[PDB]
Formats: structure tokens, sequence, C-alpha cells
């Protein structure tokens, strides 16, 4: 009796070799359980053999079906399952259980075998950090032991493992499966077996390939958005973004309780939102230094610069102090008092709700902002005509600004108050640099 | 019992859910409560973080097992009560008597209106997946209903609720009863009432104006997902969710003469048929006014002779015309120069396949009337192009001398005289009396 | 027909709870299961993180609400099945069968043994809070019983289990049935048998011996907290959980002659009585050894005359002795100079004008020796307390003394001691028991 | 009557609870009053036998129902006034003034000092569960406090008080404000003063001595029970409540490189770090004086580079030594022949798990400093046994020629030269700027 169920999820309705795939596996064992899975019934018809061991799983709700019909485990009776991509074929007999023998004998949860197509499976490293909304891929140091595969491969694992994932068949499965299994610390072993390719392989023409790649990329972009992957890095570079940008809204809505939505989801600030924050801070600092306005890193930005030289990973804005008597030297700021100002490079310069301060937004739509806090000396004390509850929003000795010091921050060099360690612990408390904490720990703590 | 209060219908930007949950907890501190949501609501719902009040997030997540998004694993009780936002438990023991109403009656669901601005009404409902249609009406035998509309607390067994394919699809008021009515289950509307919230949600006309449109949006996304194209009510009102002149047609290009919907064991979507009928009416009027001799052909004439309308699985309309008449019509003469978009958006074209014409409903919607030009030979109507259809043949011209009226698709159309033998000559004997799919070798009736 | 599996008895260092929970999830993936612990078990239990499997922590915490430690809040079903570690579901439908039994039968608890090395046997059990005692025995009406010994899956209604005062106190095998037998509930021990775990915990003799060590510690703490100082068995076996030679006595100093335990509607703790009985025995033996003649006095004589033992709420033992004999015994001529700790731990003191022998330097349960001397045939002394029964009496009541069983040994009492007792206490005192101070609190 | 006087802090053997309860009943005979105790107080209190005075026994009992041990069962009013023994109501309406003040303001607790020898004073309090620490100090925003020191009547809503986990744990003056400060609640110290009992309790030195011994005993058990290992006053006058040289360490054998405190959503106990800093300091003092070449290694060097101290969730200290230098240290060269306890109770032993040495804080407390022998082979620093740790690597010996002073855990220790590049090699780029706990792959995250 068979112990593996072949499962086919990656194929296009408009052009596939799924009939050849299924028929190749049935030729080695006519009782072989085989499942083709789809979100809608594929048209043109697949016209698979109408036998009981060949079933087609429709994985979307229907008014006339029971809950079990859209659950893929309903269709698998065996202990193991083989994810076969379209374009693969079974020509050598018995490979399906050399893969189970290797899986049982080995130390990894998944075993894989390349399919001999134009894109044969390559072994990858993969780190998923939901806190940073990032997947980081690279070359696999312990190959053939991988975190993820790229390319065409049959993947075999226990049905109990595959169907306890939250998105077991989400598309592209080559992306979704290894994001789930890598995050669990599971490994996949690229076995030295090769599956033959379809005799007449699918998407032969350039135009067929072009439509398949366009829909695939669309599915991949929706997948990463749905799962909260905003940034995909390969070896730290070749950055692929899936978050906000200059034309969109920012990822998180209006903050309430000084606790943004991402903290309630046990994540930190989305990397697109940090990337836009760094870009805006440099732009503003560049403008102020060209205009001759004395600025200095303030609040959480100074604290992030003093600790690790960047925006704090869970912070949502950038804060700068400025000398009030310098506001006139900036075109953007002197216009910000009369009304909103969109400058030549799309940044919006505004005077605030109330609180006598200046916000500079990344764009008209994306409200990630640098806040500018103007102070004026008052007997050697820096003061403002307004305040907010926050502990670190206080007056302070002006001598902390008499010299200003370079301080690396967010990929450039900015000005900070002299002896910034002491000035930070005045506003925040002793030990702030060495003990990181969330904006509102009474609501949410690290 | 041991009913789990299950909250699904609410908006994250403006709701009454904390006061809802608090009200039930005041009657029973340990009352099991499950709030369901697709994504974690922000700003925070701020429910009591006590073990009997749980929040079930129905989204996929990379760090959660399959069970975390399946709501039946949050419900351990035998009965489950769907409570809408804006309701409230004042009179203690109200759930307890709903359960004993269920065990006594024969209905699988029992229901209690909520005294809000729109308490639940008792309705009838038939669902016809084959025709993509749900028909609501006034309840024949209230307080027994197929469905409800308005705010109600609905109690049923968890095994029954969670054996449905989409138990908590939104809006629940639409989704649940579509699934239960199709199964022949009844909902019993009881003589009990739940109170409204003291501060009901959506107090301002603007928030009262943001819910409906995401509601109407969610409702249209639901009916499309479940294959409901048309909703009708007693009173004649109709709500569409399919084609129109500004979209594409519902189904893609047809392979093997067998459209995709037939493989799904459905027939032609009601919006496609209805575009076809109003396109056939319009083209017939253009051709009559132009002095082009036309007659119903193929499946159109076959459906006319059966019941005076399009064959319910058919995907286009066919008319034959005299080839020597094409010049009489303005749209047909532009067609042989190129594609023509006329006064009311219909698209006239000379076809690439054969030597015939095609009239599309609109630029984006390629439901069409095909015009098959014929010319006489020695009393035999012929054309120079042919399809691999059995009914695509020549025929004696006397069948056209004269034409006879024949009701079709809501209007009177010209048909060949003696159309029974005409149809039998083209289709084979007994065609009128023996309906069959376009390609029985691939998919038969 | 919905049951929550509830796991409470396991050791964090060696358990089979993962196999237990998995086996029930083999029969139903949505089976509700609550694992209950006082602190977070480490090493980690590695349970599935699915909504129908929840780990409930019963101890208070600065960052959790009151509800978080109340276990009824984790259980929404009608029925509850306490399942001990080492058990596992193998047959299907086993908990519905138990549920059918419960509704069909008349017992509020139903139980099926686990096929471990200690399958549950039935047991009788009376609980006497007044006497701080629980008595076990063999069950006459088995399978209808008061308590169980060994491993079983117990099923009852959640409303029954969680209205008990300590529903999950450990060991639950001891704690649960003390509470249900006290209420008069019976447990029915069914035909059926749950299978044992395939890799059962406590494989090594070292591991078992650590589980039994801390299991004995929890049981002692349980009984002490719940007012059970003595566990006795048919056959005579005794388990003590009270005071001894090296502790405090169980109650503080007495005010208004009414000990604390009486205000709790309880009588003298049985360990305190035992201490008094062995001190009376030892002190009598010492006085007899030294030729000092003694006689039961006060409440000791009353209790001896009434039933041959200490009055069950009394807190000391009283002996009259002849003054002129006081020099005969070493311990007491020593007690006149200062406090004397003898070669067996007893503490002889002089105080009043009477002598006191304490059980030990830490345990101040005492025998009071009242020396009497004859003045013209009347037994009198020089200092008097404010008790009716503290009076002179004719010496002929001691000429001669008679043997009277008391506290496990044969004591010496005045002759015609019923008339003697009626002299000091008043008529009918033997057959009309009364608390030491009825003005404050009556019996 | 909307406030229930609750009396919890008193001693059975010496108290003025009778005077306390009678003072309030003279102001209003109906005044709801609850005296709460673990066991029946003896000598008997002899409180008035009326329905509005009730004694609550909070311990579980074999005979009583669950409700009897729940303090909310004994209170049916909206507010509760916690009144300490020694306090006394002399002017009418003081409880009703505290309510109008409680709802006018923004703090959830109000308090009035009692005119004893120890009237309540305003305190600051921060509660760090992850650091198992309770930091006290003078109250910057007085009279708005986080906590109180001394005797006050404290009034709050019963729903607030009785929803905390340990609402009446003793000493209340500590347990309550630990729970309320952690929730970000404030208490406002009002200008109202409750009088002292005419016969104050514990009026002798001996009565006070016994009361203080029990007080300190209950406070010590309360803090360990709630995981407060260290109490501070303005960063000083510390009080420890965790492990030490005479006990076992706080967590015990670490499986999967993940200690128990991580799963409890906390970091390393402060007593366990203090022992580690002490052992590291003592060990390098022995190594420098014995002529042993050492350098910070692993997470100790990383912590020293990041913030100059032990990483707050780390559980030992690691040092690289030169293998050939071991003979120079007497403690080390005794460790191979068997485990060795030295003059100061530190325990030097060869490794169970590999070929390295380990210095434990004491024979009972196994917080330890690991010492890793490396020998020079062909210019690279390498040992022969290895761990499946990522940072257990061979490294070039130039990193040790020379060595650098780096602050660490309160003293100055030796680190490799260019330790940033050193750390980056075995941990990865950005390691100093991007922290993470030891093995976050469990999926219990
Ligand atoms: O079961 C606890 C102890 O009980 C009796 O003393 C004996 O059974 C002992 O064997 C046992 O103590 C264990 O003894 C071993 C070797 O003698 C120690 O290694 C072990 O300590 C742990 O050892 C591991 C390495 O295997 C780690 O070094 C770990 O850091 C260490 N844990 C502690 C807290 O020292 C010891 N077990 C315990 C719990 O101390
Ligand atoms: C993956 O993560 C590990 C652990 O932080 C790190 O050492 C490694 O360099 C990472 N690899 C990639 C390709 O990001
Ligand atoms: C998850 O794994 C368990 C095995 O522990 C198995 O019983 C269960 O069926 C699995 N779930 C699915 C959906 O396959
Ligand atoms: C539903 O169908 C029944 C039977 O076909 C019919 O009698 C009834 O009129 C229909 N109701 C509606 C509202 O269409
Ligand atoms: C329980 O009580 C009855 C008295 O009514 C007694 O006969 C029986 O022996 C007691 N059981 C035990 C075990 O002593
Ligand atoms: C106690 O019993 C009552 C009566 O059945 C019930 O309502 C209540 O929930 C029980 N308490 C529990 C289950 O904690
Ligand atoms: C408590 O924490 C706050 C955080 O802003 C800090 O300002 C204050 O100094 C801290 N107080 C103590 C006593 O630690
Ligand atoms: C806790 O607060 C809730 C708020 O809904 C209240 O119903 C409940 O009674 C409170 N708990 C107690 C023990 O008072
Ligand atoms: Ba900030
Ligand atoms: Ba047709
Ligand atoms: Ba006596
Ligand atoms: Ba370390
Ligand atoms: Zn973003
Ligand atoms: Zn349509
Ligand atoms: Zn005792
Ligand atoms: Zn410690």
């Amino acid at each position: 009796g068979p112990r593996v169920t072949v499962l086919v999820r990656e194929f296009e309705a408009f052009d596939n070799a799924v009939p050849e795939l299924v028929d190749s596996f049935l030729q080695q064992d006519p009782a072989q359980p085989v499942v083709v899975a789809a979100d809608t019934l594929p048209y043109p018809p697949l016209a698979l053999p109408r036998i009981p061991n060949v079933r087609l799983a429709l994985l979307q709700p229907a008014l006339d079906r029971p809950a079990a019909a859209s659950r893929p485990e309903t269709y698998v009776a065996t202990e193991f399952v083989a994810l076969v991509p379209d374009g693969a074929r079974a020509e050598a007999p018995g490979l399906l259980e050399r893969m189970v023998e290797a899986l049982r004998a080995g130390s990894a949860r998944l075993v894989a075998a390349p399919v001999a197509t134009a894109n044969p499976a390559r072994c990858l490293a993969l780190n998923v950090s939901l806190r940073e909304w990032t997947a980081r891929y690279g070359a696999a140091p312990a190959a053939p032991r991988c975190d993820a595969l790229d390319g065409d491969a049959v993947v075999l694992l226990r049905a109990r493992d595959l169907f306890n994932l939250s998105a077991p068949l989400a598309r592209p499965v080559g992306t979704s499966l290894f994001l789930q299994t890598a995050l669990r610390g599971w490994a996949v072993q690229l076995l030295d077996l090769t599956f033959a390719a379809a005799r007449q392989p699918p998407l032969a023409t350039a135009h067929a390939r072009w439509k398949a790649e366009r829909e695939g990329r669309a599915r991949r972009a929706a997948l990463l958005r749905a799962l909260g992957i905003r940034l995909v890095s390969w070896e730290g570079g070749r950055l692929e973004w899936f978050g906000c940008n200059k034309e969109t809204t920012r990822c998180f809505g209006t903050v309430v309780g000084d606790t943004p939505a991402y903290l309630y989801e046990e994540r930190w600030t989305p990397p697109c939102c940090l990337r836009a924050l760094r870009e805006t801070a440099r732009y503003v600092v560049g403008v102020l230094e060209a205009a001759g306005v004395r600025y200095w890193l303030e609040g959480g930005s100074l604290l992030g610069a003093a600790r690790h030289g960047d925006i704090i990973p869970w912070d949502y804005d950038v804060d700068l102090g400025i000398y009030l008597e310098d506001v006139g030297n900036c075109e953007q700021l002197r216009g910000a008092e009369a009304g909103s100002v969109v400058d030549e490079r799309g940044f919006v310069w505004e005077k605030a709700v109330e609180g006598d301060f200046f916000r500079v937004q990344y764009s008209e739509s994306n409200h990630l902002h640098v806040d500018l806090w103007p102070f004026y000396p008052r007997n050697g004390v820096m003061t403002k005509d307004t305040w907010l509850d926050h502990r670190q929003d206080v007056e302070f000795p002006e001598h902390f600004l008499q010299p200003l010091v370079p301080l690396p921050f967010a990929g450039f060099v900015a000005q900070a108050p002299n002896n910034y360690r002491r000035f930070l612990e005045l506003k925040f408390g002793p030990g702030v640099i060495e003990n990181p904490q969330y904006p509102n720990p009474a609501l949410l703590s690290l």
C-alpha cells in the first residue's frame, strides 16, 4: 500500500502539463494517490483519470459543500505527501520512497529532489524575522542542508507537518512553504535524486512564460503582504520592497496611546517605514544645514543615535530640536507658518495641531514625519511655550548646545548636544542608553 | 448549556463590542466569549484579558498553526450564539431559554431579534446555484423562516455552524442563511428580544456613512465568491453582481464549445443571458430598420422553438442574413473596413475565423450576436465558410419564403417558416424534444 | 456530550503529558484540554499551540487579573475529566461512555482506572473536621465508594468540581475525595480502563524516588492547610501531620479557658492529645517510681470517669499529689530551684503553688501537679484559682485510691470518685459535658 | 452607603480592630465593614453581631464553597476603603469626601494618612518584571504617587481592587501598590487625616518586635511569590530576595540554551547577574595574579562591547584562556584531578560537556564562569572539542597580540584587540547593534 500522496499545486490553468505529470505517476503504480489542488476549478478542463485515487481539491468556500471540502488534509490518507511542481514527471520507478527512506533516516523534516528543468532547485539559506517584517536569503553554508529552495523540486514531508501550517498551499508554494518551515527552525535536505521533466513541458513560448511570470509575481506580492513580509534581502542586498513608499499611505494608521499598531502585533516598525524615516531625516538635516538653522538630535532620535547609531527599531518618528531664532533662515519653515508647504522634492512642511512645533512629512500621502521642536534661551535654559505629558519633553540647560558634536545616525552624520549621555539621562532617567523600553510599557512591554 | 457568545459583525473603527462583552459577563463572569476578526482590530478592542474572553484571528500567519484560524477550536460548548454589535444582554438567562426553544422545536437554528433601529425580519429564501440566483420573499409560515434580515441573536449547535463551508463569512446575515437555506434548514424567530447598546455604534452620520459602503463592498465580494449573480425580492427588486456594459463577460473564451460554467455544473450566468437578450433585441431592431432580411439560426432558433428564449446554458445568439443585404446596414458596411463602435456602444466586426459578422455587447464585454450571411444558389442558401458544427449546413431557400414571427427573448423575432423541419434538418430528428450540451463527448447532460 | 480533559498531577522534571494530550487529539483534533500548574513547567511541556489546548497557571501574578488563576474560567464544557499523567486515550469514545454512566447512575463522580502499576482501588472514607481526622477503609459497597487510591480518570460536572473550595489542590487523589466525601458524594468506579502511556514517566528508580519525595511533601502541606492532623486506616495504620516532641504545640496560649480550636468549632488536635497522653504516662511512671502518690484530678479524673481518656476538647492533664512526698522524686525537688530538663526531654517547672511538666522544651503541652496536704482530715492547699472544682476535700476520698483506666494506662483515682467529681463540679457532671467557660462559648 | 471598610492589616495577638470597627459604626450604624483574615483571629475579636459587619476567612476549607475564600463575595458596594489597624473615624463623612475626590480626579486610588507615628508618605515606584526589580524613590509629582509608605486609608472601586490577582496579599502596603503601579495606576494622597485609635496596638517594644518579625516574614514571602528579587531606594539601600552563596541559583539546569526565565517572559534575575559579576571579577583577579592569559569571549565580550555589562538575559560568563597557561593557576591545575573548592567557596572543575573549565559561585549555587582553552596552531587560536554554537570558532591569533582593557560588569577586563571585528567574525556584522535572545527558533516565541 502506498505511503505517499502526490500533491500538485503549482500550475497555470491556461497552460500546463498536469495531465502528463499525473499519468507518469500512475504508470509506476496505478493505485498511487494523487491530488491536484486549485482555488477554482481549472478551465480548460484538466480531464484527469476518473478513478478514486485521483482527486481534485477545490480550496475555496462553496454554498453546497461541507467545511472539509476546502481543507486539503481531507484529500490525503497517507503519512507523507509529495509537492510536485508542474513540468515534473515520474520516469524512474520507486523514487517517491527513496525520499521517504531518506526522510525517515535523516535529521530534517523536509526532503527534496530537483526536477531536471531549466530551473533546477538550488539550495538556499533563509532567515525570517517577523519583528522586522523581513526575509533574508543567501547562499546555503551547510548545503545540501537548506532553509529554503529556489527552483523546481519535489518536496516531501509528513502530512501532519504540512497541514498543521497556517498557509500550507499558499502560492507560490516555493515561497510560502519555506517561509513557514524556516521560521520554525526546520531544515530541508536536497537529496541527490533527479525527477525527469515533462516530455512536452509547459509554457514553451516566450509569451506563455510572460503571462505565467506576471501572475506569479502578483501572487508573490500579495502573499508577502498578507504574511507581513515587507522586505526581502538577498545577501543583504538586491532589496525587494513590499511596504509603503512615497505614493502610498504609511503602513500603520494614526497612533493612539503612543503605541502604534505594529506593537500590538508583536512586531517592530516596518522596514519601509524606517527607510522613509531615515530618508526624511537626512533630507531635513541637509536642508537645515544648508539654510543655516541650528539643529540637534532630540528625544528618541538622540537616544537611538547614542545607543546604536540608528532609529530605535520600534520607534515611529524622528525628533529634532532647533533654535527658534533660526526659523526664518529656512524657506520651507517660514512658509509652514502661513500654511502647508509641499516643497520641490515632495516633502510637506507644516505647523502642528497645537504645541508650537513643525512636522515634515515624507510625502503628501505618507505621513511618516520628522518633528522639529524650536527652543529659545531663557536665562541659559532652553524652553518652549508648550509641552506634552511625555517625560522627556522638558526644559534643559543651554550649555548643552554651546558646542554641538557630530554623531553618526541613520546612515549619515548629524549634530547632537555635547555630552549627550548626560543630557539623555536628564530627560529620560539614569541608564536609558543601556536599558531599552517601549513607548507605553503600561499598555505594551517588550 | 453553555453557549459560547460569538461576535463577528462589527467595525474596528467604530463599534460597541466591549460594552457587548461586558454586558454578558455581568450575567455570568465565566461566560465563554469569542470575538472573531480577520485582522487584529486597531485601535485595540481592549476586552478583558480573562481566559473566557478570547479573540480569534482568522488570517493566515507564518507563526501560527492551522488551528489558530479555524474558529471551531475556540468553541468548546455544544451551542453557539452569534451576537451582532449593538446588541446587549440585560434580562439574565436569555441564552438559556433560546437553547430550550431549540431542543423543543424542530428548527436547527433559533433566533431572537435585537431591539435596534432594524430588528430582524422573517424571510423566505430559495438558492439556485445552477442559475446563480437567490430569491427572497415574504415568510410563508412565520415565525419559521428560511432567512432573516435585520439584527438578531442566532443560536445553533456548534457542530452545525462549523460544518458549514464558510461559517463566519461576512456579512453573516447574508452568508449564514444562504448556506442554511440551501440545506433545507429552518430558523425559528422567537418571542424574545435583546436590548440595544446604551451607546450604540455608528452614532454620527459620517461613521454611519462609512459602515454601509464597506458593508456593501463585503456583501458584493461575498456573493461573487459564492457564485450568486442575481438577488431578487418579492416586490420585483433585483440586485446584480455579474456582467454589465462596462465590465468583461463572466466566463472566458470557450474551448470545445463547452463553457467553463458547465463544468462547474452551472448554466449561463443570468447577467450574461440578459446582455445577450438586450443585444439580440437591439441588433434585430437595427437590421429591420435597415431592411436586412434576417432569421433566427442555430441555438437561438432552437431555444425559440422550445420556449421562446435563449437555451439556458447557451453562450451567444445566432442570426442568418441574406449576403446581398449587408450594404443596406450602416454598421455592417463599416464592419468590413474595421471594428465599429456605434451610437449605443455595440461593437460591429467582420470576424477573423469565418466570413461572418459579430455584434458585441460593448467594447469590454464580448457577449455577442453572430450574423451568418447566406446567399442563394439554385434555391439553396449557402456560404463559402463552414464550421465543424453539424448544424452548419446549407438549406433550401423556400424555408425563408416567407419568414414567420416567433417570440424570442422578450420580443417577436423572424424565424424560417416550417422551423421544426428546419431545425430537424440541421440538428437531426427530435432535436426540439431532446436537449443536449454542445459537446456530449466532453460533457453531457 | 462535550468533556474537557484536565491534567493536574504530573512532575515537571519527568512526565508523559505530551503523549497524554496527543492521544486525546488523535481521537478529536478540537478536544478541549486544560493543563494546570502552579508555576510554568520547565523544561517546557511542548504542547501544541492550538486554541483548544490551554495551560492554566493557578498562582497569583502581578501582571494577571483575578480570573487568570480561577480554573473554571478555562473550562466551558459541561463535564470535566481529571486525567493523571501516565494515562492516555487509545480506544475512541471513552469519555462519552463515562458521561453516559454519570447520567445513568446516582453518583456525582464517575471514575475509570488507568492500567498503570497502581490502578485505582476503591476505599471508604469518613472525615471528622472536629477531630482533625480522616479515616480510610475498604469499601463495603464497591464499586460505590467515598474515595480512590491509585490512578484513575475521574469525571464529574464542572459546576460540581469548581464550587469545591480547593478543586485542584495537590495531591488531587487525596484532596478531591476529602471534599466530596465530606459533602456526602459518592464516586462510581466503572468497568472501564484507560490505557497506560507507551513511554511512561518515572522510568528510573532515581526519578520515582524524587517524585515520591515531593509527593509526600505536597500531601503533608495539603493536610496541614486543610485541618487534617491525623490519617488512620482500617488495620490500625496511622499517619501524623501535627505537632511532636520538636515542634510548637498546635495552639497558642489559652484565654478565658477557651482554646482557639473551640472557636473554630473543633476539638483538641489529635496530635496534641497524643502528646498529653504520653506525658501523663511518663509523669505517672516517674512519680510511682519515686514513691510519690498521685491521683487523677480535675478534668483528667472527669474524663477518666466518663470514658477513660482525655476530654476531647481539653488541653492539659491534672494530678493531685501529696506535698510531703514531693521530696521523694529528683525532678521535682529540682524544679523548686529552677527549670529542669530531664534525660527524656520533659521540662519540670514550679510557677501559682503547683508544678508543671511540659512535654518538651518546644512543645508546651503540660501535666499540672497540684500538691495537697492534710489539715484535720481535710485536703487543702495554700493558693486557689477561680474554678468551682478547685476546692478542699475530705482525705478519706484518698484512703484508699482505686485503679481507673486512663489514656492507655491504669491510673490512680480517689475512691468513690463519682461522688468526688460531683463534689467539685456539681451534680450530674459526668453525664452532662460542658465547655470550660460557657459564658464565652457553650457546647 | 457606597463604601465598605475592609480591614486586612492587623495582628491577632495585639490589635485595635474592635475600636476601629466601632468608630465607623458610630458615624453610621449601617456602615458596611469587613475584617479579612486567613484564619479565625484568636483571641476572638468580638465584633458586633450585625449583618453589616462580616468576617471573611480567605483560606480554603474542606467544608466551605469556593465563594467563601473570594473577598468580592463579602462586598456589595461600589467602593472599598482599606483601613489599617490603628486607624479610627472621628469626624463623620470622611469616606464620602474621599469618593467625590476619587471621581473628580484622574487617579484610580485616593488615600488619606492616619495620624499615627508613621503617617503615609508619597513614593515613586517602577516595577520591572523582566528585571525582577521594584525601584522606589521620592515622588516627583507629589501628592500624586505610585505607592505609599506608612499608614493610610486607601479607597478605590471594588471592581478595580478585586480584579487584581492578589488583592489582599500581605503586607497590603506592598502588594497593592506593586500591582497598581505596574498597571500604571496612580494614587493621590489627599489632605484628609484619619485619627489614631485611642489605645494604639503594639504599644510595647516586645509587641512591636514580634509584629515586625512577622511583617518582614510575610513581605519576604510575598516578594518571592511575585518574582520581585530586588527592592531599591533611589538605586541604593538594596534588599535582596533571590539566590546567594548559600542557596541554589534561581533557575536550574538550562535545556536548549534557553533558561526558564525566558519562557516566563522575563530576563535574568538580578541576584543571578550579581553573582555572575562577582564570580567573573574574582576569577579574573585570580587569573591575572596567577599569570594566566585571559580575554573576554562569547556573550561576555559582546555584552562588554554593547553596554559594558552582562547581557541582561544571559546566564553565565565566558573567558578564553591560553591552554599552556593553565599550569600557572593552582585552582585550575587541581581541577583536572577532580573538583576543587577553594578558600573562598568558588568551585573549579573540569567540564562534564567538553574540554574546558568551569568556576561556580559556590557548591550550591551553580552560576558559573566558563573558561575555554585555546592553543596556537599555525597562527590560529583553536581547541579540539567544539560546541554546536555558531560563535564557537577558530580565530586568528593576532586578535590577542596585544589585548585591550574593556570595561565589563564593574571592572576592567581583557578583550581581544579590534574586538568589534572579532565579534563580527564569530557572531556576524551588526551583532553589537542588533540584539536577540539565545535560541529564538522554538516557535513558542
Ligand atoms: O538531580 C539533581 C542532583 O541530584 C543528586 O545530587 C544526584 O542525582 C546528582 O547527579 C544531581 O545533580 C546533577 O549532577 C550532574 C553531574 O553530577 C550535574 O552535571 C548536574 O548539573 C547540571 O549539569 C549540566 C551538564 O550536564 C549543566 O552543567 C548544568 O549547568 C548543571 N545544572 C546545575 C543547576 O548545576 C546536576 N543537576 C542539577 C540540577 O544540579
Ligand atoms: C541568518 O541568520 C543567522 C543568525 O542571525 C546569521 O548568522 C546568518 O548570517 C544569516 N544568513 C543570512 C543569509 O541572512
Ligand atoms: C497536526 O499534527 C497532529 C499530530 O500531532 C495530527 O494529529 C493532526 O491531524 C495534524 N493536523 C492536520 C490538519 O493534519
Ligand atoms: C421557493 O421555491 C418554492 C418551491 O419551488 C416556491 O413555492 C416558492 O414560491 C419559492 N419562493 C420564492 C421566494 O421564490
Ligand atoms: C464512617 O461512618 C460510619 C458511621 O455512621 C461508620 O460506621 C464507618 O465505619 C465509618 N467509616 C470508616 C472507614 O470508619
Ligand atoms: C457553582 O454552581 C452554580 C450552580 O450550578 C453554577 O452556576 C456556577 O457556575 C458554579 N461555579 C463554578 C462552576 O465555578
Ligand atoms: C521610573 O521610571 C521613569 C521612566 O521615565 C524615570 O523617569 C524615573 O526616574 C524612574 N524612577 C525610579 C525611582 O527608578
Ligand atoms: C472585574 O471587572 C469586571 C468588569 O466587567 C466585573 O464584571 C467583575 O465583577 C470584576 N471582578 C470582581 C471580582 O469584582
Ligand atoms: Ba519618537
Ligand atoms: Ba448559439
Ligand atoms: Ba484539665
Ligand atoms: Ba555566555
Ligand atoms: Zn511602511
Ligand atoms: Zn455575466
Ligand atoms: Zn498538636
Ligand atoms: Zn538568582
